[PDB]
């Protein structure tokens, strides 16, 4: 007869999908990477460094802003220190600066301090943004500071986009469990594969007039293209920047190789417990400028392939196909002994 | 001969976050193992001669869960193990029973030791022997709580509930030490088996246990969200200090023995349906339970669930590919520090 | 002026045996000192300058209990002492705090050293100084576990709980070296004090410590059965090798110094005396005997655990003739017993 | 000078030699391990823990003394902290205690403080004990504190035993370059293989009535037996003790293995060009379990040599040299070892 079936939707990450080429009348050197992070704030490139104590303090935020993106100063420091870090960025030539805020008893004291330091945007930043504490936190902050730009996260559903927008958020940050250092999905069982999360959240954001950020799980420049084509206004990265000279931490040498420490903000070491992150090391990659150069070149390439002179046109005309694990093997270089370094592929 | 659908295990799915007004410290983990038996936490140790004797059962009960004393010992020895648990403070205790000639003698002895629940536990619970065993036990001991298993279908839930079972145990082939699916070709991926059976149990008012295949705390959250009243583990507890067997050292690492009850070694106490081996020593049970419970409480916070029933009622799963699985785990990082709830 | 009732000490009372299904060896002695601090055995060493420094505190923690480092030293030294215990491998450690001008700066240093619990310890814990002290410490360190004492009434339990104490310590005048009752006229016999204060603490969810007056392992059973979460001892531990002070010999007998912190010596109108007690050797040997006697009593009371012990505790009062029956009598004891005088 | 460079002889380490069994009328349980560390200090067992900041503080010294040996508190701390450390050991039951001293401008100030804390022996301890600084230091200390017992080192020649004895040392410590964490021989080219160094220095020491300590390079209990049979009054170990619970440092876990930090005092990290390295060794649990194995091995060796006492062991010990082929025979060979032995690893 006609049978009863279990309805379970498949959700996709970046490695599950590829963008289909469009007719193109634009060369990659003709495209524009400008984006609205919020209605108020424009970025020259759609890239953000993560608010992590192994990724962004003022050194990284200054370099990020000079490249045309933005850094979010992490909050694993006293209120006074975080205000000093923001102020250091703001004093370095009018550069944009963000600051992370938690759902804490001293939440507004921290907001007041970074506001006095002239922070451009705050990120009310929690493991579970679709929550009463974040919703009320946003309302409180916007009641006191109606023109202060507020990003709220992290979330993974359209319903969360709508609730945080109604609460007064100027932008929402998408990502539950995709981070390279993240164990949320493993230890709590919860998350949404990040390409689907970004797509579904950005679609709701577009209807509401609120942008969304694709936060976490990005490894290659092509991953960022997919996130922007899916509708994200900007991409946030920890792992891709944590090995740069401008990130916190010393350069460590071991058996002829250079490393920097990178760790989840929910790892034991960062929290110092039931942790939701791990602690480790990644390759030292040198100055941020050289990593940004490769990322931008890759984004401009993808836009050339899709005929997009702007990021809005990229989203409007992007079509995806799903690839299998065998397609993934074809997409990567295969059947070759790679003997020389490539600046954008490892 | 027909292909019904794709069936999923825990690693195939993820739970979607819900709007939440409850923090992880505000949630309740209480659960009805049967209508008569409540657990403070939804966790059980397996009835395996390398997992649960009285030492483990006492520890499990003091943590709020329950141990099932295995049956690879004489009847008198199993009765004395149960008795040691019950005298240690009215702690809950279970006991495994097989489909054997002396089945009722063994039931009589653990009933005398005041066991709270027996598990009539077989490779194939959806069988005449188990059905007739449950009916015989309930006829002599109408109020004795009986778990029957193992099973993997809604039909088996119906047939065991009709026989008189107060709870049914799901899992055909998911065990870490299990070769049933390989040697016999039979089984149902465990997440689908639990969703299918727990939905059937809910209609009939009979709880179901998610037994086998659990590796991380998030796997338990998925099993509870799918509707199981409790989760049963061998591998996760077999390395604990309270499990049977000596701590053994090999090249600077501490190990304990862990084996299937259908392995040659356990049956010798011949076509086996299990293997024998070693897993890492984990220290005291309390530290493992703390991580499991913290992960469960975190998952319930993400789903806005103050109770296990609300967790089930509002749980939505999505399927992830193997690319999604690689994103879900830590990736592109050389991990250099131990984490207490994650290993690779 | 009114006489409320007769009040009892440990020697006034005996526990009635219950039907039991537990052997002593199967018993569990874990207890919650506070909501956050669990002990494997319900025993604490007193914060006196002849009982607990880091050496004693480490030994107590290794045995499953805890030691409270006395405050008769500079702030810097007491932080060093706490430091030494905490760096000795994740052992629990407490520290004494007084109602003093430098109270918060002493608290600041011991929390810096990662003390697990503070004891705001005065002669009269039911006082404005202690109540406001507790309030000040809790406002600055909301997570810091705080024991407040000493007290002897349920009203004091209620007031210190409302001030934010996580545990209260009971004992006005029972100490072996104490003269408070003789010089001030004030105190409550300790078994009644513990039972009346624990009853109020149970209703508020706040544990009580039975501090002082314990001589034998059976006394500890009575204090725990009366409702205390833990027993604190000075005299029983002062003769152990791990307590401060040298071993002194006289007439073929070994002794150690033991004195009240309100005695003239310690303060250099006293409420304590100074003297000597027998050397007992290593703490481990004393703890073993205390734990054996406690497990024996719980066996007799059918209590596999300590909360069940309070619930099922029935005392009878004995006379001085009953007391003479309870002790060995009409025997010339010729052999030493490890748990009896 | 008309002298010329020359090659003197072949020199041997412990792995180069074996002790020949003697006629025995003594069982291992009948032998006595007592030894004179100096004319005034007797030890119940001939074992010492090294004065390193990853081996011996008050906890280790207390446990070593409880076992019948002695610990030397390291000097990588303020004078006050080292006096406090000696004080903790002394008040723990009158246990023996040692303390390290360097050739520094504040040498006498440090000596004064540990003397007040009632230290039983100081070790004037430098990379090159056969030097003017150490000789004058010993003389200066012996002038102010004639009764204070003084060990001086490290040395590797009979001439150095003679000169330190003439300066007033009560005991000399032998070892240039044998340490597990030592690179002196690699970076400076200097040292003497430790068995020959101990044998030759102990020969001079017995002629002058001054004991000598065998410091460094010991890995197995049988190595201690060789060092004592060569005439050392005691054996000093860093590596064998650094993994014990009583040594300083946290227990680190990595891939199911427990570790403790161990590093040379001449390494970059401890100095805070190097002559040591920094690393990790296996965690061993409590000192008592390690001592038990070492003492049992020593007693067994004394049984094999019919020695009821350490002086008898030395008087009647005969060595043979083994080749690298004899060494392969001496270790287990041609076996897949499947069970841990408590006194044999790798
Ligand atoms: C990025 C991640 C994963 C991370 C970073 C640093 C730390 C963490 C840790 C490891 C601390 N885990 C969580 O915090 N787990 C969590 C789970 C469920 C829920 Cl519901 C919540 N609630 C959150 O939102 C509430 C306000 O509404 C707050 O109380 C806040 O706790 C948290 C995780
Ligand atoms: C958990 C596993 C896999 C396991 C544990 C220990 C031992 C076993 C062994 C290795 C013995 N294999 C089975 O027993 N294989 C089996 C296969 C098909 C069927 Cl139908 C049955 N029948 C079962 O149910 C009947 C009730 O009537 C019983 O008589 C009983 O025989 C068994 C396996
Ligand atoms: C008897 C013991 C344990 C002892 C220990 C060391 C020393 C002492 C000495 C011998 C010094 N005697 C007292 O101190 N006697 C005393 C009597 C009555 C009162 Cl009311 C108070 N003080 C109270 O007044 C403040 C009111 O806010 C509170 O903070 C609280 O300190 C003290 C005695
Ligand atoms: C145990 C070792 C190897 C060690 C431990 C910690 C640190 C060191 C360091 C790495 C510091 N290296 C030396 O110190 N190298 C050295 C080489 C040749 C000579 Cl001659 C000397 N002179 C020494 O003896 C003189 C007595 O007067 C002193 O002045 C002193 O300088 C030293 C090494
Ligand atoms: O410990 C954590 N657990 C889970 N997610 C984390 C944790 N710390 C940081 N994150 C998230 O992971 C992102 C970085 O991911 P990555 O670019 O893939 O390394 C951050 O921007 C946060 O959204
Ligand atoms: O040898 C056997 N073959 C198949 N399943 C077994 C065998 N022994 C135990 N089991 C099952 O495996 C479960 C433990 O699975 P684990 O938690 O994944 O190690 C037990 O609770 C039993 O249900
Ligand atoms: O001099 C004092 N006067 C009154 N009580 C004191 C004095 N010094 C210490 N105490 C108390 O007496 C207890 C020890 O009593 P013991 O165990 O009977 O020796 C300590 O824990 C304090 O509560
Ligand atoms: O960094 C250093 N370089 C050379 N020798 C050292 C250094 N640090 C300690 N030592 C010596 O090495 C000994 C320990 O060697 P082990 O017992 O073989 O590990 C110590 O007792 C010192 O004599």
């Amino acid at each position: 007869s006609n049978a009863m079936a279990r309805i379970l939707k498949t959700a996709y990450t970046f490695d599950d999908v590829l963008l289909v080429p469009n007719k193109s009348e634009v060369l990659p050197n003709e495209v524009s990477l400008k984006t609205q992070l919020t209605k108020k704030i424009q970025l020259n490139i759609p890239l953000m460094s993560a608010s992590m104590d192994t990724v962004t303090e003022s050194k990284m935020a200054i370099a990020m802003a000079r490249e045309g993106g933005i850094g979010i100063i992490h909050k694993n420091m006293t209120i006074e220190d975080q205000a000093r870090e923001v102020d250091r960025v703001k004093r370095s030539g009018g550069l944009l600066c963000g600051a992370s805020i938690g759902v804490t008893n001293d939440m507004m004291e921290r907001v007041d301090a970074v506001v006095k330091a002239k922070v451009d945007v705050i990120v009310l930043d929690t493991a579970h943004g679709h929550s009463k504490g974040v919703i009320e936190g946003v309302k409180r902050i916007k009641a006191k500071y109606p023109e202060l730009q507020v990003i709220a996260g992290n979330i993974a559903t359209p319903e969360a986009v709508r609730d945080l927008a109604e609460a007064g958020a100027d932008c929402v940050k998408v990502g539950i469990g995709p981070g390279s250092i993240c164990t949320t999905r493993i230890v709590a069982g919860v998350g949404v594969p990040q390409l689907t999360a970004v797509m579904d959240c950005a679609e709701e954001g577009k209807k509401l007039g609120i942008p969304v950020i694709a936060d976490g799980g990005l490894k290659y420049s092509g991953d960022i293209v997919k996130a922007l084509a899916a509708g994200a206004c900007a991409a946030m990265m920890g792992s891709i920047f944590a090995g740069c000279e401008e990130a916190p931490g010393a350069i460590e040498i071991y058996q002829g190789r250079s490393y920097k420490v990178y760790r989840g903000m929910g790892s034991l070491g960062a929290m110092a417990f039931v942790p939701e992150g791990v602690e480790g090391r990644i390759a030292y990659k040198g100055h941020l400028a050289d990593t940004i150069y490769q990322l931008i070149g890759g984004i401009k390439s993808g836009m050339g392939y899709l005929g997009a002179p702007t990021l809005e046109n990229l989203y409007e005309n992007a079509n995806f196909v799903v690839q299998t694990s065998a397609g993934f093997r074809e997409s990567h270089p295969h059947d070759i002994n790679i003997t020389k370094e490539a600046p954008n592929y490892s």
